[PDB]
């Protein structure tokens, strides 16, 4: 078995730099991970591989002629910890639907046996400020069954949290997409924790973690590594391991209950 | 003759605020001005309408039975100033493209003679995380002439203006759509101007202001006003105004020049 789950959120809060420290601190436990960069970005593997970025499986395709003259070793690459770490890439904006290399990305993974028995983890980093095209095809498709949701106290991140709650509503009749919690990534604004507790209460799902603003993670970025790797001793590499260890042991998956706007507003004015 | 502008960035840097302050500001001078919401967060007219939202174009066509049930007066809303409002709408999440509603609500507004002639200025509310599918009409289809962009010194808010620039020299060779400038929306952050400034002249095009970050405008918007309406004597409805009269005095709209990565990383650290 492994675990498939889908870090989602918008653009911003945090996606990338929360999702390859978790991972950085589940190899450091000793568990085998992938990462599957799904945002069009295509920097969500680069501190696991010390990298400007890494090329993405649609630039490769065009280059070699067909997805299919493609291998896994080509396009799979090994960092941090033995990390597994690929990026989808998606075509150039004012062209054609941005998340349709995430659909091509995930098939050849598929199919070439990228899904070997020995992975614990799979991570899927998918834009979430639309959920459409192949962005939503983690959801529509089954390939996630475990969305965490990386908010704020941000009115739209919060907004965002609740976009991605409705389409895994829409698809609970099929597969087993569910709602597994709500990270918090702070702005450093007072009560916030509070805040995204309540929201996940209202969602019906959990806060699993609180994810503090620390300048650490710029310092360790700057030099293309997550902080895991920079300074294990950091107070930041202690959340991180503490956020992974909560992630592993987390049992609670729901379909979510998405709020109104009078709910959201109601929230914001409650914790000031 | 009318200036069709469109306002694209990143979600949550301030555009729907920005729009509708200068819009307001505009009205204040005597412009006759409409919006058109193309968000599906669907709130790019409440500060105007002192509402909650608006009901969008594809709501009110689904429980008319067609677009062409619905009559021009039953679509757009007067506020503050004698601004006009629309909505476009969109589906819901993880159904359809969310950009849909756009190219739906833009056709409607053209064949129902919505761009009567003293209009002085249009202005479109652009999602810009994805430039695709309806959020790329706009430009595609050139119904936006000016293009503004919303960002800040954040990482993310800056790819964003450059992905939206690369959309723009994509259909250069048709129509008239140029970029007409960014505008700062403040994070409180040393040097921030600067660094807006430099990426302006990098891109080719110029900042057209530097809005600054007020919490006016939290009390304002809990009143569901402007801050050009909420206290017309505030220094944020001053800086408002400055925005407003520069975009009507502005002439330079060019095809822009997309920068890479590393010049985005080198602004960063040259402007600590
Ligand atoms: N906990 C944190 N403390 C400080 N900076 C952070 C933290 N989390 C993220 N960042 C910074 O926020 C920015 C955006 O994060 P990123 O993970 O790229 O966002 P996303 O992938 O959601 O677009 C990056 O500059 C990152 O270094
Ligand atoms: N200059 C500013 N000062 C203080 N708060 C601001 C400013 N501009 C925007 N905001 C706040 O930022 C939040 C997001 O702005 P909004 O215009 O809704 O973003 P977008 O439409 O780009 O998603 C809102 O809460 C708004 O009140
Ligand atoms: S939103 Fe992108 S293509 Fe449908
Ligand atoms: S990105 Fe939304 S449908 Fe193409
Ligand atoms: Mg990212
Ligand atoms: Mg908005």
């Amino acid at each position: 078995a492994m675990r498939q789950c889908a870090i989602y959120g918008k653009g911003g809060i945090g996606k990338s730099t929360t999702t390859q420290n978790l991972v950085a601190a589940l190899a450091e436990m000793g568990k085998k991970v992938m990462i599957v960069g799904c945002d069009p970005k295509a920097d969500s593997t680069r501190l696991i591989l010390h990298s400007k970025a890494q090329n993405t499986i649609m630039e490769m395709a065009a280059e070699a002629g067909t997805v299919e003259d493609l291998e896994l070793e080509d396009v799979l690459k090994a960092g941090y910890g033995g990390v597994k770490c690929v990026e989808s890439g998606g075509p150039e904006p004012g062209v054609g639907c941005a998340g349709r290399g995430v659909i091509t990305a995930i098939n050849f993974l598929e199919e070439e046996g990228a899904y070997e028995d020995d992975l614990d983890f799979v991570f899927y980093d998918v834009l979430g400020d639309v959920v459409c095209g192949g962005f939503a095809m983690p959801i529509r498709e089954n390939k996630a069954q475990e969305i965490y949701i990386v908010c704020s106290g941000e009115m739209m991140a919060m907004y965002a949290a609740n976009n991605i709650s409705k389409g895994i509503v829409k698809y609970a009749n099929s597969g087993s997409v569910r709602l597994g919690g709500l990270i918090c990534n702070s702005r450093n604004t007072d009560r916030e924790d509070e805040l995204i507790i309540a929201l996940a209460n209202k969602l019906g799902t959990q806060m699993i973690h609180f994810v503090p603003r620390d300048n650490v993670v710029q310092r360790a970025e700057i030099r293309r590594m997550t902080v895991i790797e920079y300074d294990p001793k950091a107070k930041q590499a202690d959340e991180y391991r503490a956020l992974a260890r909560k992630v592993v042991d987390n049992k609670l998956l729901v379909i979510p209950n998405p709020i109104t706007m009078d709910e959201l507003e109601e929230l914001l004015m409650e914790f000031g």
